[PDB]
């Protein structure tokens, strides 16, 4: 285990990487912060930006969890097989980072009165998606290229959380929908996906999702 | 090359972007987009995430300006020296992404009823760039390692535009007074900055700053 995850009890900006280190059948220590410990000051003090996740690879340290995304993209060939590929790998991941953004808001500062809005409104935020995999081989393999990239475990969960938030929402998405079941299949993926290690931990610290 | 950039006639997103084409003596083609055209709709619906930026490098269409400055740190050699500075230049572009937009949002949403708060709170989120430099050869040189990266381009202009927010905010961190004086005073970027197609934009589009 050369790897340490330094985060809350909660799925939320690290479950893109879990999934990522599983899947690619990579070991690692998750060190768990409790909101007591984090409430003391010492640690968040000591982080770069006062927040996690933090991360851990041998001697170097780091924050921002798509940094550490394209730093195991980086180290571990996830993406793209050239420079071209790797810009389309950014522009995916930047494009999920934007929807997150709008989901962290929804949950936690609004969820209550937003919700309906939230979703009358995401199959346009989604439909770019739909748009990129009909657009690579028909959308029968990766969001990019023909290798499984950073992006993909990222676009994944979003998928994913936005399924437990609306129901259905992939329904009108015939390719994200069979992207979603593809990639869940990867037997590592599947075996993590239904751990408890990852079905018993809330998506989100206020437990609304 | 060469490269084409598609924007409204605003610094906003693109700023950094520029300095770094000038800087880096790269000539490109500007492709004003003005609010009427952009409000028609054909554009708009075929912009991947219906926003702007565009660019172009040949026949790659790129959108999301972080995505654009990656791009352009990698073709230009502005992506760090190895690996882990690589690692490093994503920590700072995305510490610097997260403040710019909590800019944006003040300037777009709550500019009026926000900005005292903001301006409050801004030294606790400066202080890790401040941080950062004093932990890199005691900040005599660049954000990351002793060449320039893409990270520096955008860190200065995120700075810039908040010392027009929030004028002498930066007198309080020595070594990033420091560090936008010795970049401000390169050739290339100093005559950009001075010319009448930067000074002309406005910073952003609704007209505060
Ligand atoms: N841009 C950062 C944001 C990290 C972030 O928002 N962390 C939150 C949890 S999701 C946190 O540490 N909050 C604790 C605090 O702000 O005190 C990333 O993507 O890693
Ligand atoms: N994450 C995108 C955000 C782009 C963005 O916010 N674009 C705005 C202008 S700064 C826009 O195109 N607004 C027009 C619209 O949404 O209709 C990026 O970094 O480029």
């Amino acid at each position: 285990p050369p790897y340490t995850v330094v985060y809350f009890p909660v799925r939320g900006r690290c479950a893109a990487l879990r999934m990522l280190l599983a899947d690619q059948g990579q070991s690692w220590k998750e060190e768990v912060v409790t909101v007591e410990t984090w409430q003391e000051g010492s640690l968040k003090a000591s982080c770069l930006y006062g927040q996690l996740p933090k991360f851990q690879d041998g001697d170097l340290t780091l924050y921002q969890s798509n940094t550490i995304l394209r730093h195991l993209g980086r180290t571990l060939g996830l993406y793209g097989k050239d420079q071209q590929e790797a810009a389309l790998v950014d522009m995916v991941n930047d494009g999920v980072e934007d929807l997150r953004c709008k989901y962290i808001s929804l949950i936690y500062t609004n969820y209550e009165a937003g919700k309906d809005d939230y979703v009358k409104a995401l199959p346009g935020q989604l439909k770019p998606f739909e748009t990129l995999l009909s657009q690579n081989q028909g959308g029968k393999t990766f969001i990019v290229g023909d290798q499984i990239s950073f992006a993909d475990y990222n676009l994944l969960d979003l998928l994913l959380i936005h399924e437990v938030l609306a129901p259905g929402c992939l329904d009108a998405f015939p390719l994200l929908s069979a992207y979603v079941g593809r990639l869940s299949a990867r037997p590592k993926l599947k075996a993590f996906l239904a751990s408890p290690e990852y079905v018993n931990l809330p998506i989100n610290g206020n437990g609304k999702q």
